[PDB]
């Protein structure tokens, strides 16, 4: 109400109900996300409020957040598709690697840029990464889960995607560092490479077994203090580590150096996004078109 014109509902959102709308005004086509529960914290207006001045070209421009009679609104910059749809449209043929690169790289300016503002976003995964004709993609719903400490679900008993949560969070760390979103970040390039999930997990502890089955169950050798970390069990079986040539073939040396960095255990060791800029894998990075149908 006020203002926006809803032109259709884009799905059970995150954290509400998300439509597309057009501003009656500006006539601007935006994207309207409804939030929850019955109180809405006023910390968390202030903090989301802050987001709205994290522009970046990489990163989904928060337009406007509207408090009103139970109901958070958030208008976000409009953006017709996600990396999730696009993976799946391009299954059969695969993402171009010039293409996979040139979004690696734009989304690893995204997160540089968040990181040093001090800004983590905590769930990055392929429906939260949009794309536009002109070959770029961006970052959505950055800073919102701390905004609210734990997102959980999204509001209709939906089933929370694990599958790129990384090993610290999985283990119960109660503190997040930026190496979040990196363990993210490298999942997702993964699965642009090998058109499957990398870890796709249905539990937690499925989902922490898969990473240990792949990468090796850590110790304190690759990762100082895991076995004191508040999930750890002394019980976990001990798998030895698979050769990344075995799970993202055929991707090159480059790009097997650069997500090995991005999957190492210990989230101190975990290469940054402004070190992965400057990673060797990005000597030929280019910005392609990619095959867009909308
Ligand atoms: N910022 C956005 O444009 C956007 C926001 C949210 N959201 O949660 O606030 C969602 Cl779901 C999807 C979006 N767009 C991608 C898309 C658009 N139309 C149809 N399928 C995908």
């Amino acid at each position: 109400m006020e203002n926006f014109q809803k032109v259709e509902k884009i799905g059970e959102g995150t954290y509400g109900v998300v439509y597309k709308a057009r501003n009656k005004l500006t006539g601007e086509v935006v994207a309207l996300k409804k939030i929850r529960t019955e109180g809405v914290p006023s910390t968390a207006i202030r903090e989301i409020s802050l987001l709205k001045e994290l522009n970046h070209p990489n990163i989904v421009k928060l337009l406007d957040v509207i408090h009103t009679e139970n109901k958070l609104y958030l208008v976000f910059e409009f953006l017709h598709q996600d990396l999730k749809k696009f993976m799946d449209a391009s299954a059969l043929t695969g993402i171009p690697l010039p293409l996979i690169k040139s979004y690696l790289f734009q989304l690893l300016q995204g997160l540089a840029f968040c990181h040093s503002h001090r800004v983590l976003h905590r769930d990055l995964k392929p429906q939260n990464l949009l794309i536009n004709t002109e070959g770029a993609i961006k970052l959505a719903d950055f800073g919102l889960a701390r905004a609210f400490g734990v997102p959980v679900r999204t509001y209709t008993h939906e089933v929370v995607t694990l599958w790129y949560r990384a090993p610290e969070i999985l283990l119960g760390c109660k503190y997040y560092s930026t190496a979040v979103d990196i363990w993210s970040l490298g999942c997702i390039f993964a699965e642009m490479v090998t058109r499957r999930a990398l870890f796709p997990g249905d539990s937690e502890i499925d989902q922490l077994f898969r990473i240990f089955r792949t990468l090796g169950t850590p110790d304190e050798v690759v990762w100082p203090g895991v076995t004191s970390m508040p999930d750890y069990k002394p019980s976990f079986p001990k798998w030895a580590r698979q050769d990344f040539s075995k799970v993202v073939p055929p991707l090159d040396e480059d790009g097997r150096s650069l997500l090995s960095q991005m999957l190492h255990y210990d989230p101190n060791k975990r290469i940054s996004a402004k070190a992965a800029l400057a990673h060797p894998f990005f000597q030929d990075v280019t910005k392609p078109v990619p095959h867009l149908r909308l």
